[PDB]
């Protein structure tokens, strides 16, 4: 899947 | 599935 | 799952 | 998530 | 994620 | 988590 959200 | 949140 | 978002 | 105040 | 406020 | 900000 795509990246993760910015933390 | 999107990857998690960045730290 | 895909990667970690940034930080 | 955005970081913690500075010192 | 960004930087955190100014202390 | 992001950086601490300055100081």
């Amino acid at each position: 899947g795509p990246p993760g959200p910015p933390g």
